[PDB]
């Protein structure tokens, strides 16, 4: 019964070290966490969710092809793209799939997922979970996306349970108990957007196509 949510967002520690690079094996690893999270909310989260399972495939491939040194970390990978001119700054043509554009919409999700559970978690007891999803959604990662793509996600959004039923899906206890959980572990999952945003930033890639 339900998914046990606390292990993938503590395992989002894993993803930055000492020197707070964000290494690429852990980032996949929790996002696969994050898949079977999706793929537990039912078939319509498996089916949005696709893009998502694509994105980590070629990351997968980048990680265990000649190359894998250089994706160790994102760090290491945005130095070793653009350097060597692996990245498609302007329009997709020669790399339209580099690591870099990859992990930009891995990371644009994240965010969609971190806003959803911190509103979960702050939410009143009356809260539907179906409005904090879309609320979320659209607060985020919908700015990325054409209206029609809004309009096919929104599908999922009317499947959700209740606010009591999702937090008790946790396995955590009953919704307190879950808050609490969300409280503890959200922290891993929000550094690790954050320095990824501020990398992403700092180059100058947060449009690329
Ligand atoms: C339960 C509430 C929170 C759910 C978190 C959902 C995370 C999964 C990602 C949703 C993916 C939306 C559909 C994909 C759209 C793509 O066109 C787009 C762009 O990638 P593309 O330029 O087509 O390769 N990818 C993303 C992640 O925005």
């Amino acid at each position: 019964t339900g998914f046990n949510l606390k292990v993938v967002l503590v395992s989002f520690k894993q993803c930055l070290d000492e020197k707070e690079e964000v290494l690429l094996d852990p980032y996949i690893a929790s996002w696969k966490g994050l898949v079977r999270f999706l793929n537990s909310l039912g078939t319509i989260f498996s089916f949005i969710s696709k893009d998502v399972v694509s994105k980590l495939r070629i990351m997968e491939r980048l990680r265990g092809g000649p190359q894998s040194e250089h994706y160790r970390s994102l760090q290491a990978m945005v130095a070793h793209e653009l350097s060597n001119r692996l990245v498609d700054l302007e329009r997709r043509s020669h790399h339209p799939e580099s690591g870099c554009r990859t992990v930009l919409r891995l990371h644009r999700a994240l965010h969609w997922l971190q806003l959803f559970l911190e509103g979960l978690r702050t939410s009143p007891e009356d809260a539907r979970t179906s409005a904090l999803c879309a609320d979320s959604y659209n607060a985020s990662l919908a700015a990325y996306h054409p209206w029609v793509v809004r309009r096919a996600v929104t599908v999922a959004f009317c499947t959700l349970p209740t606010r009591e039923v999702f937090l008790e899906a946790m396995n955590v206890g009953p919704p307190e108990q879950a808050v609490q959980m969300l409280g503890e572990a959200l922290p891993f999952i929000q550094r690790v957007y954050n320095v990824s945003q501020k990398l992403y930033a700092e180059h100058s890639l947060l449009d690329l196509p």
